């Protein structure tokens, strides 16, 4: 049997040089509105494949923001196969902040929010490893989890749940390590628990 993807370990360099897009809003097909972006396969509990994409976007220190937004400040948006984790029927990535030290070493990951959780996701305060809640129900619940999608093909194309689900446990997203230096964006090589065939 196949199995699903519940791990993945994957660091980054989060190039401290760039400024944030000018602009706006996000948008995954426009590499103006993002700073750096990456992808990895993983797999679903039939066995078939799926793209996660990480976005990275410098955030603008701001006092004043909802919550405050520091020094060394990136948002990181989620999407797997182009479209809402949670929910096939939209495109809302799944949002993070990741902080840094005046060395270029992480100190968090949080909800935008500054919390440790929020929809399909709760994260370990001391670790930084955002758990990835599984999906309830059947068919899956949107925003509880990741429902695992396919395209029908059309254009515009839409996405809706493929029949496969995710591990039991949802999925473990660890990107310790992950760093913030005066040099070019780069990932680690993914290590993820999924197969197929």
């Amino acid at each position: 049997a196949p199995q699903a993807t519940s791990s993945i370990q994957q660091s980054y360099n989060l190039n401290s040089t760039l400024k944030p897009p000018t602009v706006t809003p996000f948008d995954p097909s426009d590499a103006a509105t993002y700073n750096s972006s990456s992808s990895l396969g993983i797999y679903d509990s039939q066995g078939n494949s799926h793209t996660m994409s990480q976005f990275f976007i410098k955030n603008e220190p701001d006092p004043n923001a909802t919550p405050p937004i520091p020094e060394n400040s990136w948002t990181m948006k989620v999407l797997i196969d182009g479209v809402n984790p949670l929910d096939p029927s939209n495109k809302t990535p799944m949002s993070f902040n990741v902080t840094f030290d005046a060395s270029g070493q992480m100190t968090s990951v949080r909800a935008p929010d500054g919390s440790t959780s929020g929809p399909g996701f709760s994260i370990d305060a001391t670790t930084n490893v955002i758990q990835f809640s599984p999906a309830t129900g059947n068919p899956p619940t949107p925003g509880t989890g990741w429902i695992p999608a396919a395209s029908d093909g059309k254009t515009p194309p839409t996405y809706a749940w493929n029949g496969a689900t995710g591990a039991a446990s949802g999925i473990s997203f660890d990107m310790r390590k992950t760093t913030q230096y005066s040099t070019a964006f780069a990932q680690s090589n993914p290590i993820q628990d999924g197969y197929t065939t």
